[PDB]
């Protein structure tokens, strides 16, 4: 019947960004920042040159929403712009409709998680008696930040095991290098195994319940039994990372931790973790 296309102005002049979809594929989408105008045209193409198409209105929407997987039908839209493009009538010929949303709120970064998703899109809808012809084009949003000593964390019993991990920042951008050192200051118990992890914690809070998903992004092992310091360098740019996302519209958080892990000879596990705020540096 109809083929609806959504075409952005300055299409081939604007930046695209890679973003992983719920499946696992990484597609490229038009990248927008907070505030930016979103404009273009909704293109209608009559499959049958020779045939009207009746409708109860054509409209374009800019929507920003949070979708919780434990409540999948119930979208939480945080920004909705609606611009009606046509009154009910009929299309008797392929044609396009201009649209512009000036000043578009996009407070949060796009996120495709484990129990939750935050996406922006344009939706063009042709209302009809039977079923609406609906067309959605996702667009991706990024949030840039700008920022400016030593941070320490330690693990193990009292007299018999004291390990100290020291690193340069409490904040890192997504291409940064975590520069630190492991100090073995006391080792009366044999150490069977030790590692530094970077962990992504996704916290989704849907209804009375909160769900929690830990994802180990990077696992850096500390070798062979002769524990002196050992310098640590974790290269963030090698990993799939997103900025820290704190309490996004009180629906979910994505936070990152350095997780110090120590397994002794009696097989006792010693854990310590500390939050590092990730952020996106503007290119």
């Amino acid at each position: 019947s109809v083929e609806v296309e959504i075409l952005l102005n300055d299409a081939e002049s604007r930046k695209r960004a890679e973003h992983k979809t719920e499946d696992g594929k990484k597609e490229k989408y038009f990248l927008f920042y907070d505030g930016e105008t979103v404009s273009g045209k909704v293109s209608l193409s009559l499959k049958n040159p020779n045939k009207r198409l009746e409708h109860q209105g054509i409209k374009i929407e800019f929507i920003g929403q949070i979708e919780l997987y434990y409540d999948r039908g119930n979208h939480h839209e945080f920004v909705s712009l609606v611009k009606d493009l046509a009154r009910p009538g009929e299309i008797t010929q392929s044609q396009a409709f201009d649209f512009e949303f000036t000043h578009v709120e996009k407070p949060y970064e796009s996120y495709t998680g484990q129990n939750v998703k935050l996406r922006y899109f344009l939706r063009a809808t042709i209302s009809r008696r039977l079923n609406d012809v609906v067309k959605e084009m996702d667009i991706v949003v990024h949030t840039l930040s700008t920022y400016p000593s030593s941070i320490k964390m330690e693990v193990g019993i009292e007299d018999c095991l004291h390990i100290e991990f020291e690193y340069n920042k409490s904040k890192y951008h997504l291409k940064d290098v975590i520069v630190g050192k492991i100090y073995f200051l006391s080792v009366e118990i044999k150490i069977k195994h030790m590692e530094i992890d970077i962990i992504k914690r996704e916290t989704t809070g849907t209804g009375p319940n909160v769900y929690h998903e830990n994802d180990t992004i990077a696992k850096y092992e500390i070798m062979d039994g002769a524990p002196e310091s050992i310098p640590i360098r974790l290269f963030l740019a090698g990993y799939e990372l997103t900025p820290t996302m704190r309490d996004i519209n009180k629906k979910f958080s994505v936070r990152y931790y350095l997780n110090l892990v120590l397994i002794d000879e009696e097989e006792r596990r010693y854990f310590k973790q500390q939050e590092v705020v990730l952020w996106r540096k503007g290119d």
